[PDB]
């Protein structure tokens, strides 16, 4: 049967940031991981096995993949390296990912929009706009 994840399987390569640098001083990223990281071109490859999604980003400083089941929180750990408490869940057809930490907390919201994967990174004030096309 048809899911609603089911237009985000596929992978994905980035397009376009916008306030990249800001979301990560946020998140308390450094000097030099936030000019490495701004640099990257990322894949993310998102599969789907039944209820087991996988979320896969390569890059040429830093690989992760997180698998996991909407709304059952689960261990992350970030490409900067945070250790956090994940959970992810879908909003419509709206998937929300809440990341926390040390009392902290961010939320990246993946969204299709055109042909286009959007993501909206969002931490205390700061939004980032990440955009993904197919690869
Ligand atoms: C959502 C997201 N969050 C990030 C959080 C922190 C950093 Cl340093 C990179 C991030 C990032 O880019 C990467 C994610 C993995 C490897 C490399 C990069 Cl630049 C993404 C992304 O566009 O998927």
């Amino acid at each position: 049967g048809s899911h609603m994840c089911d237009a985000f399987v596929g992978t994905w390569k980035l397009v376009s940031s916008e306030n990249f640098d800001d979301y990560m001083k946020e998140l308390g990223v450094g000097f030099a991981t936030r000019k490495v990281a701004g640099m990257a071109k990322p894949n993310t490859i998102i599969s789907v096995n039944g209820d087991v999604i996988t979320l896969k980003t390569e890059s040429t400083f830093k690989n992760t993949e997180i698998s996991f089941i909407l709304g059952q929180e689960f261990d992350e750990v970030t490409a900067d390296d945070r250790k956090v408490k994940s959970t992810i869940t879908l909003d419509g057809g709206v998937l929300v990912h809440v990341q926390k930490w040390d009392g902290k907390s961010t939320t990246l919201k993946r969204k299709r929009e055109d042909d286009k994967l959007v993501l909206e990174l969002v931490m205390k004030g700061v939004t980032c706009t990440r955009v993904y096309e197919r690869a």
